[PDB]
């Protein structure tokens, strides 16, 4: 069979969606197409790159993409990673297989917060693999 698709969307495509794309590529590897996008495109966060390098995953070559409506409707799973009321949580079309996995925004915080969120995102993806 062909690969299934998981889309990790958020307020931006800088930290949480990028660390999720990173863990998604490594854990869900051969059976899943793992993309990520955001409402805002602020580039790939420097501390998220460094946090993922600490666990031997390279995300420095990821792109900062905007949310494309075609991929939302065609995915097997769309995961919103925003904090359900911060500012700018994604707009989703009907019949789109969605799920909400909330994680705190580490933007502007110390390196330790990127570490904490990285490992919460890891555990979530590891739990997802064995469903
Ligand atoms: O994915 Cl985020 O850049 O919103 O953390
Ligand atoms: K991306």
């Amino acid at each position: 069979m062909d690969k299934k698709t998981i889309y990790f969307i958020s307020t931006g495509n800088s930290a949480r969606s990028q660390m999720a794309e990173g863990w998604g590529k490594e854990i869900l590897g051969e059976g899943w197409n793992v993309y990520s996008a955001g409402i805002e495109t602020h580039g790939v966060n420097p501390k998220a790159i460094e946090a993922m390098k600490e666990v031997d995953i390279d995300i420095s070559n990821h792109t900062s993409d905007l949310i494309d409506n075609d991929i939302l409707k065609q995915s097997d799973l769309v995961v919103t990673l925003c904090s359900d009321a911060d500012n700018n949580c994604p707009i989703l079309p009907p019949n789109v297989k969605k799920e909400h996995w909330g994680f705190d925004d580490p933007a502007g915080k110390e390196w330790s917060e990127f570490q904490r969120v990285r490992d919460e995102i890891k555990l979530a993806i590891e739990k997802f693999k064995l469903r």
